[PDB]
């Protein structure tokens, strides 16, 4: 999936 990378792009703005 690259909707839980999407949950992780979202989690590595910090």
């Amino acid at each position: 999936i690259n909707l839980k990378a999407l949950a992780a792009l979202a989690k590595k703005i910090l």
